[PDB]
């Protein structure tokens, strides 16, 4: 069974060194504001598990999406800056997590299964995601065919579907739409799911 | 679930600079005239997206079949040669394409779900389609192993099955009955549903 | 669906010049008597159809039993010894095959679907089949490392399931059970299905 | 179709002399007590059909259970060291088997579906299991680049799933929910279902 | 050995359907005036050799040099257009070949050995060589990924080295200082020797 | 140092089930009369170690020639038919062994060193080798894919080159000139060295 | 011919988004001080060629060494961190770099050809290297399956050998030894050359 | 360079945990008694260095050959059984060392450069070699794909080439004879450095 509607995702049976899949972006990455939204499935949530996240070579923590053992985490710019929602994370079931951003003031929010959970104000003002980094899921970002792989403890293991990026911050209607029943079809401009190249690695399946 | 009755596919799920399916015939390729059906199921459409194209190496746009927005567009010999439908595809939803060509007068076809669309006349005239080219589907004649690779804009992402091409022009009641409930039987002789090699590359797959 | 209560079977989505799958027993092909059943789906059957043949370096038909539009022949010792039956298989439909040989005297026989279809005797009387020979499924001898050299033309396009060879000759009874709703837990010595090694090449897939 | 709600297995479709899959434990493997849960449905079983081993360089044989007709023996530390059940495994369904051990003074069981059915004293008593050696499904350690090495009887033909190991010796309460028909959610510390790594080889294959 | 002091080569041991070598220049391959020179050690050269061609989707005779039995032709712009020194090529001696070309007035050029071999104006006047094409040492353009598909008799069997091409007219000085014995540190702009990458395919090899 | 000025040859380090190299000639084998020579560097001679070998599906003994203890043996239609060299072998050095057929009146002949060694009469008088086969260097026909298969003590260990098999027999004249210190540029019309393909499978090595 | 008696050497025939080569230590990375030396032998010379790159997570510049036109750039910490030794290298000819460092004062050298070219102090005082990053030769830590994800631009191309690191500064004798007619032999303890793993990537190839 | 008119040798550019070599003998390894010679020129000895092992499932140290820093150990039978000579072995040059057993009375040698280094009675009287196992080269015990590796202190880096093993113990004429200028065409019977098959793997490489 798929959450909603998709016919698609993506398999880590397992957490371990080499394990990850890396998307492709078609236009740059650079942004003044963003959302992403995806659907997860997780089976065993640890201290910090890694959804997705974009680095570059001078800051490996540009924008980073992860879980703990029963809040979300959502960075953006820098580890000092995060928003934590509080007891909203579940094992072994389909969830939606949405989140947007805004350099002008600093909005930031986070979204779970259609509901405001997080907000806060003056997070990373003015700053820009530069452009030339590397985007991944279910892996942070380190070193690759070198040295002994990536931190097995921060890898994910579950299910993942419906991951799409857009470079604006989405209204509530369009919010609650992605997470419905019929939102599998509407994709993000930046990142869409099934248009944009995502290439499992190390262990990683597409599955139907 | 796949449409009348077939119990194979080949899935793109993604556009790619790497991706496409290459067809080898047993039989020279060819003609003074010839049709061509298939089953599509579209996820995204860009101002061209390839279905299948054949050409030489002098000419790489002997006969060629892809979308345009909710638009067909069938070409045989070169670009000023092509004919047009107007509002005759969807999205996410299995349709039957079938086209036909006659060198003898130039006549040219197409048929969408077992109803004429287009139909035109003095089309390549006198024209015969050479021998010894290549043929994909889902991309375009191109540098494929080594090179920039293929345009990622005119590439195809969704499911194809059924691609059959005769050595004639089927008459109205063979062309009704290639749509039916049960028509995946009916395989062509240049070209078959079964028979014929097809290799995807690049990161299509078959969902038998 | 699979035929009766088998979980797992071949497909050989094309007919080409490189698609096979190769058989290991564990024990010597010696014989003096065998028996041999097999599930088929075919998809086109052309002229001869190989499903699976015995040859040696002096003798490539050894054992051979193929398809020649709606009749089966069955070859022991060479292509002077057949056995023919008529009018037993159509296409998209599982049906149940096997063959009986016995060296003392040459009686040999054909059941379909669990009915006696053809009969005869003296048939290679006194003939031993050697051993160190290559057993092969829906291809024939011949070179397969030079990036091709099988005939494309005698090439299986299908489905096999339950492919099992006994060391002598099964009675009516046992020859009736092989084909039961509940047979797939039937096999032979010589090969057994999901015992033996089998190692599909070239294209060919495991659907479990 | 599969046990307790889980949603993954291994498949061994044939026993070659290449076939097994190798467990990559997070921590050492050195075990005062332990206990050692598995979900299991045979197509045949040989004279001794190996389901896990553990063993190391010095002693092969630390850690061993295995199938012999319709018996199930349970080792550790040893040959002359076995626990035996009698008559409680079939081939083609799915059953449970858990076995614990402590090695304070040699309190060894084996519970088949939740119920116990062996249990001895005094075997191994002050034996601890060393640290470093190499964990296998279906196979024993032989060698893996010997050209094979494997010994073809002892190999595994079936599907596995929900290998778990514990630390400790469970309660009997513990066993009968890890029994359960929602049980694939309890996942052991040493090695758990779904987050340590289990890489098939030679033909084996995950399924879901 | 090697000539005018360079430490590698590239072998073609034999000339097949899959034998040929691609370079990628850092810079786009817009000219308006060119030089290229190469070192060659034939083997066997036959009615038509290829040597190093570049060619876009639409016209692949953009630029070619190929040896036709004693012969050295030079193609500029397309098959109409080319140069022909004569008597001037050997079998198993390193030879030196370059041409210039001038789309100002069509001034074409070629020298073997330092020494002007052919002359001619006129050719290809007021024409551009496009970008975005392929550019191959020993084949032609269009082939790959066909299973074979290279033309067996056009490619190439022998040593190359010393390939560079510039974006200008080589003076005389100039073209007599590339043929010398210590030239092979002059490297082109557009490509050069050990600068740019040339990756082998298909059985060609790299020896020092 | 390899003879004559040829400039590459092929390592056998070792005899195996699986070394051997395939030649694949541009033109068919069918053949009236033939000649054909190969330089040969033997490291341990058994007894009986296949230089070369041509075969079809129902005659695996065609052509063949292979080295005895001390004697070299050509067979032409079949294994009665062979002729024998008697003390003309020697091991680690370079040796040219030549051999003509001539189906006319059946004249075979075998030279050493540019010396005749053997010659008979009536020797598959009328016969002509069919088309369609197999050509291998260092091992017999048999199956390949199959993994190993070739039968270890009739490969062959040690370097070999020029390979050349003309259309027609050669004279005394060319015969000796074959051999001689400017003979390595001499290559024959059916298979020639450096021209045809030969691609060296299970550890033979290029050697420059 | 190789720069003193080393017999082994790393070839980078050219400069690609893929070329590099991995260093493995055995021991931690952690150091107060160090030394390091190489030989090089470059072919082109860009505005930045880095020859070998230590860097973490937080800090891809650890340590570097790269050529810059005739000069040579030697950084510790960070980009404000660097010494230059100017107008001491070539193109095309075998030379002996090593420098020092320590942590206790900040003491730096460069020396060239056995000679001091460049000395420095309080550079980095206090500081220490952090140990888990990962070391390479020849390009500088960017991504390595992402397609490529290295700049062209600061890659190397030429030959390498003698790399060795040593966990304390050198003494002048020392230094002066490294570079003589008898120091392949001398190797360091954190890195030695012939005694540490260096696997080639991306086109780089061991040449002895 | 190579010692004693050898044309090959394997090289190990390196220590680490997947480099080793594998030898595949003909014959049973059963024996009473045996010879066993090799060319070794060592580049780094550790405190252990093995050469070649011949190790069961039962007992990994029925044969075993090692350098440990200036002194060789030859072990029969297990740890207790050794024989040590000492400082009879260098760095950087070629030497021979060979050692024969006789199981009768236990008499065991080594000879290093064919003078006589250590001798010893009664080692492992009565013992004879098993049958069945797993012989290699410059690496202890098996762990090459999945156990993890192998130890990289135990490794061996440098050349070898020459290794012989006969079934009878060598007389001193013949021990002397093998490591003579032209002893590189006499080889054992159980393995012989030419005809028996040795697969390097993880680095290791043939070189000319
Ligand atoms: C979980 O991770 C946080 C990171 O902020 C850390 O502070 C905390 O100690 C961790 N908890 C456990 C139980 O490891
Ligand atoms: C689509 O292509 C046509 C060429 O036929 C061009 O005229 C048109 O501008 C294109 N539209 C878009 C949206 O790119
Ligand atoms: C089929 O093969 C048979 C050989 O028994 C031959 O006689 C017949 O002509 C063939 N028919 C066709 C249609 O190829
Ligand atoms: C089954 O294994 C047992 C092990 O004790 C041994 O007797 C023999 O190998 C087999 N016995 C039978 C009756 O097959
Ligand atoms: C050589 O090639 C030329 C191409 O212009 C062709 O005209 C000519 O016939 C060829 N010669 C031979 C002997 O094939
Ligand atoms: C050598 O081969 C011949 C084949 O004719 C055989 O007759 C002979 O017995 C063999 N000799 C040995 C010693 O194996
Ligand atoms: C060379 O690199 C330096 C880096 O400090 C840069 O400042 C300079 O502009 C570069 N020179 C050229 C010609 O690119
Ligand atoms: C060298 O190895 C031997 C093995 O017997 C060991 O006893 C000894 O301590 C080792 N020496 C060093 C310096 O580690």
């Amino acid at each position: 069974w798929l959450p909603a509607g998709c016919e698609t995702a993506i398999l880590f049976p397992m957490r371990s060194k080499k394990i990850f899949g890396s998307v492709h972006p078609v236009r740059p990455m650079r942004l003044e504001s963003f959302s992403a939204c995806i659907w997860v499935k997780a089976t065993d949530v640890l201290n910090k598990t890694i959804l997705f996240s974009y680095g570059t070579k001078r800051n490996p923590y540009e924008i980073q999406l992860y879980l703990s053992y029963q809040s979300i985490v959502f960075v953006v710019g820098g580890e000092e800056n995060k928003l934590v929602a509080e007891a909203m994370v579940s094992l072994g079931r389909w969830t939606h997590l949405c989140g947007t951003w805004n350099s002008e003031e600093g909005l930031t929010s986070l979204w779970v299964n259609g509901e405001l959970a997080a907000t806060t104000v003056e997070m990373a003002t003015g700053h820009i995601v530069p452009e030339g980094g590397i985007l991944q899921i279910g892996q942070e970002k380190n070193g690759c065919c070198v040295g002994g792989g990536f931190d097995e403890t921060l890898a994910f293991s579950g299910r993942l579907t419906g991951f799409n990026i857009w470079d604006s911050v989405l209204s509530n209607e369009e919010i609650r739409e992605t997470g419905g029943a019929e939102s599998c079809h509407i994709r993000g401009n930046i990142v869409g799911w099934g248009v944009t190249e995502i290439q499992p690695h190390g262990g990683a399946q597409y599955v139907s």
